[PDB]
Order: C-alpha cells, then structure tokens, then sequence
C-alpha cells in the first residue's frame, strides 16, 4: 500500500493564507469548484468525496449529489473513514458536523494540509520509507446497526 510517508504533525491550526493552498491543490485534482465560502462548497461535502477518489482508487464508493442533510453528511462520513485507510492519524481528522453546521473549521482545514502533504508522494518519486509499520482493521457495512 504505501510505500513511504515522511509524516506531518501540524498541530491543529488555522491561516488564511493555507487555506487557498488547500482548494487550489484539491480543485484541481477533482476539477471541481469549491465556491466563495470554503465550508460551504464543502459543508455537502460533493468535492471533498471526489478529492479522496483521485488518491485512491478505492476510497469513497459513491457521492450523493442530492440537497438533503443525511446525504450531505454521509459524504463527509464517507470521505472521513477513507481518509483514515490512506494511512493519517486518530487527531488529524475531522468530523462530519465540524463542516456541516461549521462546527470546527480548524480541523478540517489541518486535515487536507496533512493528508495533501502525504499524497503529494505519489507524485514527487520516493525511496526507501523510514521504517514504520501499522496496519488498523475496519469493515462497511449497508444500513448502519445505530
């Protein structure tokens, strides 16, 4: 799976000048638009899902291109747990609602500059990894239990 990751910690933050460096990196990866306001063309949560898609082939099954609540959620649901597959961490994560009813707009911004930083290997030719190993378990599942 993956090869190698230097690993960012960028402790949970927030700048205004990192913010354009998100959409402009994840815009054109998808293609997408994002709109004027960030947590909004976000908050549905319709890019995000298709941003995750692009790194991995096999990240979020399928978007909800629908005006609902529970649609626009489950995106964020979806593009989350898929983030935590490509290999981030248990912090440099972000909630549904954080995005949603803007609960937290500084977690979510930290979680692309993380998960950007990562995926760029892709791109940029690698080597040997550090020397790391972990491997965390997780299952899908049709309509949830609660």
């Amino acid at each position: 799976g993956s090869s190698g990751s230097s690993g960012n910690r960028l402790l949970s933050k927030y700048d205004p000048q990192k913010e354009a460096e998100l959409r402009t990196w994840i815009e054109g990866l998808t293609g997408l638009s994002i709109g004027p306001d960030f947590q909004k063309g976000l908050k549905d949560g319709t890019i995000l899902c298709t941003l995750m898609n692009k790194l991995q082939p096999g990240s979020v099954p399928k978007i909800n291109r629908s005006m609902q609540n529970w649609h626009q959620l489950e995106n964020l649901s979806n593009f989350i747990k898929a983030m935590v597959s490509y290999g981030m961490n248990p912090v440099d994560l972000f909630e549904a609602n954080d995005l949603f009813e803007s609960g937290n707009m500084t977690q979510v911004q930290v979680s692309l500059l993380a998960l950007a930083g990562k995926a760029k290997t892709k791109g940029l030719q690698s080597g040997v990894d550090i020397g790391v190993k972990y491997s965390e378990k997780q299952e899908r599942s049709g309509p949830s239990s609660g």
